[PDB]
DNA sequence: TCAGGTAAGCAGTCCGCG
DNA sequence: GCGGACTGCTTAC
């Protein structure tokens, strides 16, 4: 087999690499890598190395990496560019793996671990590590085993061994319900003292050294805690055994308002699953506790126990250990679904970076572009310092607030990357500038044609047309991968709808789910069998379809994020190829494209309707348009349609056969106007939206920019079994809105769009009447909490104190002296509730850590003093008032002359 | 919130507005 | 009471 790296490090003048050799075995080597860097040289000097602009370079081979680094410094001292890859391990990987890497995940050791630490004096600070580690569960992907290290004897209590038999029993049997499918995979090791636990753990670690290390909050908690605890007990050298090269560094993580410390373990790639989730999931959650995320992703109930976590080991060690094991399993279950580890490995090996670098698009692209250029003996420029400067972004159309009955939407496929490819935007393809006219002049095609030679953007930039830039070349490759995965995602989605339809008529039989590949549209034969399956088999198929769709979503949206990151990287001062000429070339072209095509679509539709000056495009944002289809529907007449699906077909056909050809013609003209290299503006139909046929539903509404709701029947070719709301920006979509309020507001919107005014008024009256019974957590607002210290003045709100920060200070006074009460963590999220006049907390709100119940010693007082009226008005009524006035509707029935009877 | 761009919405504070 | 200047937070792209 072809070899592949596992990890790579520079330690002094040595490269330390762990790798899989040609026989599939893990090996480690130290290599005295001699790096090369480059300097510009005279034309008369024969060379095969050229910078990206075609200027000749001489290669400078160094005795060692430190010599190379010192040379860079001296070149700065002289004032001359020092060219080439200055991150020497990336150059080492490029030299060592000079081919597309084919990796085998089954040979990569993926460790997932979680530790427990009993602490009677509050949160166990990792940097102090003053409390014993009393449990470690460590799952190894190669062994497929959960290794459990259990401390029986502690200063905080002596306990009995954990029982696997009790662990397997139902909660209703007094057991822990450790899933039966992992029971046989547990390797349980009890220890009489902490020193032997940790020594054995380190020996185990040497034997089974993680390549990828993950878990929940492992980078901020588990790793620093284990490292510091071992350091405290045994000394530094023993703690450094966590690194296979015995090298570690305390790394200071700085944010806007403070810093924290993590431990870098050389020769290990730490991918904390919380950070994987935050980057790759495209959610924003009210809380990031594992119990909250597990419930969200897997629909598993919260791990329940009595009393504080600090007394759980002494009161119920059995449950203590079981929940440690389950917590490790939950992360593995999330990953089986979301496949973020597989994503990281894919992207990492593609770019030829340290796997943990997938968190940085700048580093990822720097390595992709470097490897690409290196193949052509081209030499990358030196990174430079740039002051951060603002620059212009997308255009967003100001919509007229209103109901909109029938709507078809269209938007560009991979807009910014397609602009890059079309215009040929790259560092080395810059050809010059042209004198710019107002943007309006290009939009309306009255401005002079920018160039008869070069490919142009309306920001004034011109680009070569003879060859593709390295940015268009490399972005195309990742775009093509994205497209393949999106194909699989959409097929799984369509397949899902086939199953949902069949579930309307399940068969009374005993059978199995069909063995099918959900990434491909079901054949006629599969469809026929599905129509004969039981509800049990259908639901199992639906679950598998949806898992396939999730896998496709992960693969596609994060490849989309990567290529969109390259467009963004051109406006990031840390990027090697930072250039505001190129960043603005993209964004300004985007602004032109949207407004150009708005004009074109308006012109086309006024023509087919025999009108003049009417606006069919009601809205657009960045690369999208929303077209009113009322007149198209009315041209055939609603009476002519058999059912909803009938007019959806008609609009689908109209969009595909009339709109899209018109749109394509408009963009082809724009391509030629800008003299672009290749037409790649593909604005495909997204949504077909409208009320159910014969209903009083309003179909859709806008309140303003980035705030709208549509009742959608077909989305990018997926015809829904049931209509689905596309809601953007409104309070139902914000993590700050109370959960129960999101639900109620969503139902209000559903009723508005599908059923009409009367239905809405019915639901509002009921929600208003019953909402005080809602659980306090379900009606609490949510906010991130930054700068708590800034606004704290002797425990009281300072000037300009934010409402949520005020809440935290109220909490802090109410729990003062309690070393045990949960502390609000700076930068994390809190629930927030308003408090009625004259409450014992002495202020208008209280806040507490999100994802948790408020501590018992104030809970009853919070509940008693909760201001339900203020809560209702702020989170429910005011947004609803916004929705209904926009839609020209009333949420409360107006008096009429019929009331006289 | 270490990690990737800008546009733009709403909550809330402070304070003006005769 | 609303709105403008401003901060904070959170979305849509
Ligand atoms: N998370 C992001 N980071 C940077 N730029 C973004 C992001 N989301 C959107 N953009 C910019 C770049 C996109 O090309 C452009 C249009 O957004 P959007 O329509 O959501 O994606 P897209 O056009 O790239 O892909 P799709 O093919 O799924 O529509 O807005
Ligand atoms: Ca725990
Ligand atoms: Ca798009
Ligand atoms: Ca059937
Ligand atoms: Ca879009
Ligand atoms: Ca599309």
């Amino acid at each position: 087999m072809k070899e592949f790296y596992l990890t790579v490090e520079q330690i002094g003048d040595s490269i330390f690499e762990r790798y899989i050799d040609s026989n599939g075995r893990e090996r480690t080597r130290e290599v005295e890598y001699k790096p090369s860097l480059f300097a510009h040289c005279p034309e008369s000097q024969a060379t095969k190395y050229f910078d990206i602009y075609g200027k000749p370079c001489t290669r400078k081979l160094f005795a060692n990496m430190r010599d190379a680094s010192q040379w860079i410094k001296r070149m700065e001292d002289i004032g001359l560019e020092a060219l080439g890859m200055d991150d020497f391990k990336l150059a080492y990987l490029s030299d060592t793996y000079n081919y597309e890497i084919k990796y085998d995940h089954t040979k990569i050791r993926v460790a997932n671990f979680d530790i427990e630490v009993t602490s009677p004096d509050g949160f166990p600070e990792p940097s102090q590590a003053k409390h014993p580690i009393d449990a470690i569960t460590h799952y190894d992907s190669i062994d497929d085993r959960f290794y459990v290290f259990d401390l029986l004897n502690s200063p905080y209590g002596n306990v009995e061994e954990w029982s696997i038999e009790i662990a397997a029993k139902l909660q209703e049997q007094g057991g822990d319900e450790v899933p039966s499918e992992i029971i046989d995979k547990i390797i349980y090791m009890p220890f009489d003292n902490e020193k032997e636990l940790l020594m054995e753990y380190l020996n185990f670690w040497q034997q089974k050294t993680p390549v990828i290390l993950t878990g929940w909050n492992v980078e901020s908690f588990a790793i620093p805690y284990v490292y510091n605890r071992i350091k405290n007990i045994f000394g530094e050298s023993t703690a450094k055994r966590l690194s296979p090269h015995r090298k570690t560094r305390v790394k200071v993580i700085e944010n806007m308002y403070g810093s924290r410390e993590i431990i870098t373990l050389f020769g290990i790639s730490v991918l904390d699953y919380i950070d994987l989730y935050k980057k790759f999931s495209f959610t924003n959650q009210p809380s990031y506790s594992l119990d909250y995320i597990s419930e969200f992703e897997l629909n598993v109930g919260k791990l329940k126990y009595d009393g504080p976590i600090s007394k759980l080991r002494e009161s119920n060690h059995q449950r203590y250990i079981s929940y440690n094991i389950i917590a490790v399993y939950r992360v593995l279950q999330i990953d089986a679904k979301r496949q973020f580890i597989n994503l990281s490995l894919d992207m990492g090996y593609y770019a030829k970076i340290q796997i943990q670098s997938v968190f940085s698009p700048i580093k990822t692209w720097d390595a992709i572009i470097f490897n690409s250029l290196k193949e052509q003996n081209k030499v990358i420029p030196q990174g430079r310092s740039h002051p951060v400067q603002p620059y212009p972004g997308a255009f967003v159309k100001e919509p007229i607030p209103n109901r909109y009955k029938y709507v078809m939407s269209f938007d560009l496929t991979s807009a910014y990357p397609s602009i890059i490819r079309q215009v040929n935007i790259s560092p080395e393809t810059i050809a010059g500038t042209f004198k710019v006219a107002p943007l309006h002049d290009y939009i309306n095609a009255v401005a002079e044609r920018p160039s008869d030679v070069y490919s142009c953007s309306p920001n004034g930039m011109m680009y070569y047309k003879d060859r593709d830039g390295v940015v268009p070349t490399e972005i195309t490759k990742v775009f093509n991968q994205r497209k393949e995965h999106k194909g699989y995602m959409l097929a799984a989605q369509r397949n899902g709808e086939i199953i949902k339809e069949a579930l309307h008529n399940p068969n009374l039989s005993v059978d199995e789910p069909l063995d099918v590949d959900y990434r491909f549209d079901f054949s006629d034969e599969i469809k026929e069998k599905i129509k004969k399956l039981s509800a049990k088999s259908l639901n199992e198929m639906l679950f598998r379809a949806q898992r396939t769709e999730v896998a496709g979503m992960t693969a596609q949206i994060n490849r989309k994020a990567l290529i969109n990151g390259l467009a963004g990287a051109l406006g990031n001062v840390w990027f090697r190829y930072y250039d505001l000429r190129n960043a603005t070339a993209i964004t300004t072209f985007g602004q032109m494209a949207l407004q150009w095509i708005e004009r074109k679509v308006n012109e086309y539709l006024n023509e087919v309707c025999g009108t003049e000056g009417e606006a069919f495009v009601l809205y657009g944002d960045t690369d999208s348009i929303y077209v009113s289809a009322d007149k198209i529907i009315d041209k055939v007449g609603e009476s002519k349609f058999r059912d909803t699906n009938h007019w959806v077909d008609f609009l689908d056909k109209f969009a595909r056969e009339r709109m899209e050809p018109a749109i394509d013609r408009g963009f082809r003209e724009m391509c030629e106007y800008m003299n672009n290299k290749q037409h790649l503006m593909f604005m495909d139909r997204e949504a077909i939206a409208g009320p159910p046929l014969g209903s009083k539903g309003i179909g859709g509404f806008w309140t303003g920019k980035k705030r709208y709701a549509l009742n959608v029947w077909d989305m990018e070719g997926t015809r829904y079994a049931e209509p689905k709301l596309k809601i953007m920006g409104l309070e139902t979509q914000k993590s700050s809105t109370p959960k129960a309020v999101q639900k109620a507001l969503k139902e209000c919107i559903r009723r508005m769009l599908q059923e009409g005014e009367e239905s809405l008024q019915e639901y509002f009256k009921e929600f208003e009447k019953e909402f005080r019974q809602l659980n306090y957590i379900s009606i609490a607002s949510v906010s991130s909490a930054n700068n708590i210290a800034k606004y704290d003045v002797g425990g009281f709100p300072g000037p300009k104190c934010p409402f949520h920060i005020r809440g935290i200070l109220t909490y802090n006074r109410a729990i003062k002296g309690n070393i045990d009460a949960p502390q609000v963590v700076e930068g994390e999220k809190v629930y927030v509730l308003p408090l009625r006049e004259g409450n014992p907390f002495g202020d208008k709100c209280i806040a507490w850590p999100s994802g948790t119940e408020i501590t018992d010693l104030i809970k009853d007082d919070v509940l008693h003093w909760m201001d339900y009226t203020v809560l209702l008005e702020k989170t429910f009524i005011k947004p609803l008032e916004g929705f209904t006035s926009a839609a020209k509707l009333d949420y409360e029935k107006k008096a009429s002359l019929f009331d006289m009877f």
